[PDB]
């Protein structure tokens, strides 16, 4: 398989201005034609090459003539001698019922839908399969009434039949022109869940949610939150939807999480359903997202599509920022920009050192859905973050309001969407276009100086990126840098330079550089990179006390959650080098209490108590270390959770009783104290075994909601309460018919800290719950296995790395994208110990080494190799 560079990209030969689609639909046996109006601007001796895989050609017209000047070759069909306008008609059979890979059209349970990103419509007709070719389609569906009744495509519906033998057809017209990754359909019998939404300026919008037979009565927070992004999208951007209907269909088998189809958009059921004895907290707020998210996309990503697939994240980017934003707008922003930074830190990171990397635009691709990334979407939207930061709001929609007038109903790159924002901002952005085309982790190191006979406060401030697999070659960036200065009281300190004030974003943009501060009437504690103002690493040797006085007094949320990890840190790593010499936890006082303050400060908002006594994921921890030992950090995580908890003990359950709540309500007050509740319930888990085993089997059997329920199981498997196991059959008992809840559980099994758990996941390879044919069971337990019980996974006898090699080597042909997400723990070797190294390289030489191994697979192994 041949890998793609952005630098070849070339405006296409022949461009495809309509197309008209008939499917005969049948799960064995769907027949398709497609009749598209094309142009031919290249040279008459410049064939057309449409991309097409696993289609069975029938016939070729030109005009309404078969053709005979035309070859397959390996992807493609080749056709010569063509005028300058003509009507191409393709014939062609394809297979839905053998489709396991889920791209193209397939079937999900009884029903038939498509996935057309990236590169999935060449699975469907002969096209040209690329996001530069915008048509106008119209889609004609034709299908067994009984089977079928509800047969879905883009746009609107513009004309129905019936005909003989118990078939039907509908036609549906899509105005605006669009690439084929947005294509859409569907052919199935649902519940319609039917509501509108009136726009800003009249509109009446028709909103069509289906589901499944049955599960009306879980689907009306996800129209909640449909109407509510609507709204925002008005109230912040200025954007209005722009058809007369909206249509979500839920999918029990899909492989990601949804999708933005124009006017269609096909979600994994995952982020549609939820009712409040199924769903958690988390559950709500993700379908909120997700639902948000998609709908964003009309605009960043449909209105305005991409050009080539190397501008991915002009879309991903910046509809994750607008995702973030809506979240954040209608939530806590302090939440949220904590929960989005634990994911920079604690996973894009590590992708950004590994064999992976790759800048936010990619300048090679050899399998475009290996592309769909923490960089790409987490990073993209820290880079448009940063564009807002430099620009400031009003700026910055001034560059959104320029960006669209100048690209609506066309395909643009990164580089046009900056130019917008520096063209209507009038901020020059050519630096800071670095961030798109420079991959790692930019590390930024601080010094500090206080000089008291002239009250000037000094920092000198200086970056270096480190090579990465992809670039030797690393240039200076331009580094948004926030600052604070506090006083001894804890009040900010002006900042100011001969008279005049200066701004708190400084502009990093040398290799080094000082930055001198008048007026500064105190020694300064500072606050740095605050918000998490670029997405780099931040290296200042702060004490203990400078930390906990952040934590009293910092002026944002973020910087006292930030604070309180960069004390924990010092402290994981200590630990970490103890656990290595069989030493027991050491942690000075001063930092349990600082954590006792914050239990007991009766002002300090329950959601950021709640992020504070959190403690880093064992990924975030990993950041932390050159050498990865995740045994090591697993075990002094669990310790300092013990530790914590025995030292807190009154404390921990003063609040946890406090924060009681009768009344379930999905609020962000409510969410918040119920957040906080479960972190102390989470502690006291650890402590003295009895209380622990009642507090936690008295909240599974008391609770109203399943984010109470959840967090008590979850507490029960970690700590390994005596309850554990009585628990975990009564959630299988009653839960095991419903694959979504039964995830829960299987995340709980694959991630126990049980000596045996291995053996469990493997013998869950057959629960009745389980199937390799769902990629949200496989993800479940599988995945969260080797992704999320590093542990286990990493087992010095290496079964964790061979378990995931038979995995893969079934996933490798069944389902290679699911495979491709699998694989991600093993390339990350060269962060391990030479001998676990010599362990994950013979699997990925085994792996290697599979018949029709994927070029999905393929590019990561190679990569990881090398
Ligand atoms: C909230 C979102 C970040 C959810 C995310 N979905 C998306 O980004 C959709 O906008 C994508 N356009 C769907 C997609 C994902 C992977 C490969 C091809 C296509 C997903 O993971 O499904
Ligand atoms: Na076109
Ligand atoms: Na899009
Ligand atoms: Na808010
Ligand atoms: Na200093
Ligand atoms: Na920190
Ligand atoms: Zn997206």
């Amino acid at each position: 398989p041949q890998a793609k560079y952005r630098h070849d990209y070339r405006a296409p030969d022949y461009q495809i201005t309509d197309i008209d689609l008939t499917f005969d639909l049948d799960a064995q046996k769907t027949v398709v034609t497609a009749v598209s109006q094309a142009v031919r601007h290249g040279a008459s001796d410049a064939p057309l090459r449409l991309n097409g895989e696993d289609l069975k050609l029938v016939s070729v017209h030109i005009n309404d003539e078969p053709w005979t000047a035309w070859k397959e070759e390996e992807g493609a069909l080749v056709i010569s001698n063509l005028p300058e306008r003509f009507t191409l008609k393709i014939i062609n059979e394809i297979s839905p019922a053998a489709n396991t890979a889920l791209e193209g059209l397939y079937q999900s349970g009884d029903a038939l839908c498509t996935q057309c990103e990236a590169e999935g419509f060449r699975h469907i007709t002969y096209y040209l399969d690329r996001p530069d070719v915008l048509a106008r389609f119209t889609t004609k569906i034709i299908a067994d009434k009984i089977k079928y009744p509800f047969l879905l495509s883009n746009g609107n519906r513009v004309a129905q039949g019936e005909l003989e033998n118990g078939r039907h057809w509908v036609q549906w017209q899509d105005p605006f022109p669009k690439p084929c990754y947005l294509f859409a359909l569907v052919a199935g019998d649902f519940d319609v869940l039917r509501d509108t939404f009136t726009t800003r300026s009249g509109r009446e919008v028709a909103l069509e949610l289906y589901v499944d037979r049955g599960n009306l009565d879980r689907a009306p927070w996800a129209m909640t939150s449909l109407k509510n992004s609507m709204k925002w999208d008005e109230e912040r951007f200025g954007l209005e939807y722009d058809l007369d209907i909206y249509m979500i269909v839920a999918v029990d088998f899909f492989n990601a999480g949804a999708m933005e189809n124009k006017g269609l958009n096909i979600f994994n059921s995952k982020y549609v359903l939820a009712r409040t004895d199924t769903a958690t907290d988390k559950d709500y707020l993700d379908i909120e997202r997700v639902i948000g998210h998609e709908y964003f996309h009309n605009w960043t990503g449909n209105r305005v599509t991409c050009r080539d697939w190397f501008q991915l994240s002009l879309k991903e980017g910046l509809t994750v920022f607008r995702d973030q934003e809506f979240s954040s707008d209608l939530g806590s922003r302090a939440v949220n920009r904590i929960n989005n930074v634990r994911t920079m830190r604690g996973l894009q990171f590590a992708e950004d050192a590994s064999p992976m990397a790759h800048p936010i635009r990619p300048d090679m691709v050899i399998e475009m859905n290996n592309f769909y990334t923490l960089t790409v979407y987490e990073k993209g939207a820290e880079v448009i973050r940063m564009i807002h930061t430099l620009l400031g709001e009003e700026n910055f929609q001034k560059g959104m309001q320029l960006y669209f007038e100048r690209h609506d109903g066309s395909a643009a790159t990164c580089d046009d969407f900056v130019q917008a924002m520096e063209d209507a901002s009038n901020v020059d952005l050519s630096h800071f276009r670095r961030w798109y085309s420079q991959s790692g982790t930019p590390i930024v190191t601080v010094k500090d100086d206080y000089n008291p006979e002239t009250e000037q406060y000094t920092l000198t401030i200086s970056q270096r990126t480190p090579a990465t697999p992809d670039q030797a070659e690393k240039q200076p960036l331009h580094i948004p840098f926030a600052i604070e200065l506090y006083d001894n009281e804890g009040k900010v300190i002006p900042l100011q330079k001969g008279g005049h004030p200066v701004n708190s974003v400084l502009n990093v943009t040398q290799a080094e550089q000082t930055f001198v501060f008048d007026n500064v009437y105190f020694q300064p504690v500072p606050a740095l990179l605050c918000e998490f103002s670029a997405p780099v690493k931040l290296e200042y040797k702060w004490s203990d006390q400078q930390l906990t006085f952040l934590m009293r007094h910092a002026r944002n949320d973020f910087s006292r959650w930030d604070a309180a990890q960069s004390l924990l840190a010092t402290y994981i790593k200590l630990n970490v080098a103890r656990h290595q010499q069989g030493q027991p936890l050491s942690l000075p006082v001063h930092v349990a209490d600082a954590f006792r303050a914050v239990l007991l400060d009766e002002k300090i908002d329950p959601a950021l108590a709640a992020e504070i006594l959190t403690l880093p994921s064992v990924n975030e921890m990993a950041e932390l270390f050159d050498i990865i030992d995740p045994i090591a950090i697993a075990e002094v995580r669990e310790a300092l959770t013990r530790t914590l908890a025995t030292e807190l003990a009154d404390e921990l359950l003063a609040i946890y009783n406090a924060n009681y709540q009768s009344e379930y309500r999905v609020e962000h007050e409510d969410i918040a104290k119920r957040t906080l509740r479960n972190a102390c319930l989470r502690f006291l888990a650890f402590g003295e075994t009895h209380l622990a085993d009642v507090l936690v089997s008295k909240q599974f059997h008391e609770a109203n909601n399943m984010t109470d329920a959840l967090a008590a199981l979850s507490a029960a498997v970690a700590a390994q309460l005596p309850c554990r196991d009585a628990l975990m059959q009564e959630y299988d008992d009653k839960w095991h018919q419903n694959g979504l809840v039964m995830d829960k559980w299987f995340i709980l099994q694959a991630t126990s800290p049980a000596a045996n758990v291995l053996e469990t996941v493997r013998g869950l390879l057959q629960h009745r719950s389980f199937t390799m044919s769902n990629p949200n069971r496989i993800r479940s337990l599988i995945g969260a296995f080797a992704g999320s019980n590093p542990a286990a996974f990493h087992a010095e006898d290496g079964s964790g790395y061979l378990f995931l090699v038979e995995m893969l080597t079934d996933l490798n042909s069944r389902n290679p994208q699911v495979a491709s997400r699998l694989i991600e723990p093993l390339i990350r070797l060269k962060r391990y110990d030479a001998k676990r190294q010599e362990k994950m390289r013979a699997a990925l030489e085994q792996l290697k080494g599979l018949e029709n191994l994927s070029g999905d697979l393929y590019e990561k192994i190679t990569k990881a190799l090398a």
